[PDB]
């Protein structure tokens, strides 16, 4: 029998978890009990970065990644998380699986990074709570909004108008409350996990960063896999995929509605004019990641 194991950032209670348990059942199932796989959440064998070094070294056998994370190796892979450059989860696999940068970052993920990808799902979108209504781009103005420290998250708020305003995640509840600070953004599952709905009164579907989940494998495991039981491996990640997918999409939905029985209103301004604004941030893309970005960004954008 196959010993495996499979390590994750996110917890038992997460979507991500929820549906490994569906790709270990699967895979136990259908290799008729020859291999079976342990889940390891919550960070507990590292970040994502050792277990993806761990993947590549063939100490652990399955780990999630998003498709933005990769710009630790290739900075053009910052792409995916460029603010509007992903309108919509059709965008991020027309880009990672139908374009030639997309197409080659799999085979660089392989032949340098000993890393098979099996499958990609939709882990959520990043989406925009305030004290007082964003019907349009010109109400991100004078906007106190908070994000995390990451050069993405600040282009968003900046390039829209916005105050960036980084600051400690537990510092974020207190801030909103006693209005120090005016909006945040974040997917809406820590909305809801940080109670923000307590403190936010409007929620804007901004659409601005869209996150992804890779199901990846240890090449060591993998390819020391009979070709039947990769088969199973692969068809089960497909399948995972499809209902971790579905428990976003479903999720957010149902969010929602929860936030607006928590008396929070929610808007759909126009985002014509918020990638429109980008612009600016898109050429300091290019110009930090050179000709690879440049197509990276004119292929995914000639997407739908
Ligand atoms: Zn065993």
């Amino acid at each position: 029998d196959y010993d495996l194991k499979f390590g994750m950032n996110a917890g038992t209670s997460s979507n991500e978890y929820k549906a490994a348990e569906m790709f270990a059942k699967e895979v136990k199932e259908k290799s008729q009990g020859k291999i079976e796989i342990s889940l390891y959440p919550s960070s507990q064998l590292g970040d994502d970065r050792a277990m993806l070094k761990q993947l590549k070294d063939g100490s652990l056998d399955f780990t999630f990644a998003e498709s933005a994370r990769f710009q630790l190796f290739y900075p053009e892979a910052a792409v995916f998380a460029l603010p509007y450059v992903i309108s919509n989860y059709n965008v991020a696999q027309k880009a990672l699986f139908d374009t030639e940068f997309g197409k080659d970052l799999i085979k660089k993920m392989d032949k340098d990074l000993g890393v098979t990808l099996l499958s990609q799902a939709y882990n959520g979108t990043r989406q925009t709570t305030s004290n007082r209504a964003i019907n349009s781009i010109a109400d991100m103005k004078g906007l106190k909004l908070r994000v995390p420290n990451a050069a993405t998250n600040l282009a968003y708020a900046k390039y829209v108008g916005a105050s960036p305003t980084p600051m400690a995640f537990s510092e974020v509840y207190l801030a909103l409350q006693t209005n120090a600070v005016d909006g945040q953004e974040n997917p809406l599952a820590a909305v809801q996990a940080q109670k923000f709905y307590e403190v936010q009164k409007f929620l804007a579907m901004t659409n601005h960063i869209l996150n992804d989940q890779l199901y990846l494998v240890s090449n060591e495991t993998y390819k020391e896999l009979p070709e039947d039981l990769q088969k199973v491996v692969k068809d089960a990640a497909e399948n995972a995929a499809k209902y971790h997918t579905k428990l976003f999409v479903d999720g957010e939905k149902d969010l929602v509605t929860f936030f607006e029985k928590q008396g929070v209103k929610i808007t759909h301004p126009d985002l014509v004019p918020f990638k429109e604004s980008m612009k600016p941030y898109y050429a300091e893309f290019v110009k930090q990641t050179g000709q690879k970005g440049e197509s990276a960004l004119k292929q995914i954008e000639a997407i739908n």
